[PDB]
């Protein structure tokens, strides 16, 4: 394995939501085999950020999901060489964006090149007016579109007032090296966490848990 049971993980974000720039880095640790991460982020370029942080949390690694010995790990098989995604994220409201991650691994350390970009965002809307509470637990639906391994999540951000903002993402993964065997079809359960913010979110602490499973209890 060249997967640790403690990985460091450091991350840049650059991104543009609705105009507005701005540039994120993150500082963290992981256990890679119990599919648990969390990271120190702070905002370097733009803050006070003019939009809901909520919307950039899922950009901030597949790598960190307890994988059972009956599905193939595609992740932990990407390394020493890496991966990257790209994912499409759709909110109810017409909001739209796309983002990537190219993760590489230097001796005990994920490094991770993020870019995020979102428009059409309402100024009238949740994001725009910071009225979000935390993504719902998920359920991430693993399969294989023309040769490529696809994750599609169907999910909402909780907003003040007991109301759903909903969120379709897709995501498609890539490994580096030609010959990582794609997996069967599959199931990731995530439950993503602010375990603490300063006032304008300019410092924020991460939290991660990820399992992967057949849908079987």
């Amino acid at each position: 394995s060249a997967i640790k049971p403690d990985m460091k993980i450091k991350l840049r974000m650059e991104g543009n939501v609705n105009g507005h720039h701005f540039v994120i880095d993150g500082d963290g640790t992981g256990k890679p085999f119990e599919g648990k991460q969390s990271m120190d982020l702070e905002v370097k370029e733009g803050g006070p950020l003019p939009f809901a942080f909520d919307i950039l949390t899922t950009a901030f690694n597949r790598v960190f999901a307890k994988y059972p010995d009956n599905i193939q790990d595609y992740f932990k098989q990407s390394f020493p060489k890496g991966y990257s995604w790209e994912r499409s994220l759709t909110f109810e409201d017409g909001g739209i964006c796309n983002a990537r991650n190219d993760i590489t691994m230097e001796g005990d350390t994920f490094y991770n090149k993020v870019r995020f970009y979102g428009t059409n965002f309402p100024a009238n809307g949740p994001v725009m007016q910071k009225k979000t509470l935390k993504w719902e637990p998920s359920t991430e639906k693993m399969y294989v579109r023309d040769g490529v391994l696809t994750g599609d999540v169907e999910t909402a951000l909780l907003l003040e007032g007991n109301a759903h903002y909903r969120c379709d993402f897709r995501t498609t993964y890539k490994a580096k090296e030609k010959g990582v065997k794609l997996p069967g079809a599959h199931f990731v359960d995530h439950c993503i966490e602010i375990l603490s913010h300063d006032k304008d979110y300019n410092k924020v602490k991460l939290y991660e848990h990820a399992v992967a499973h057949s849908g079987l209890p």
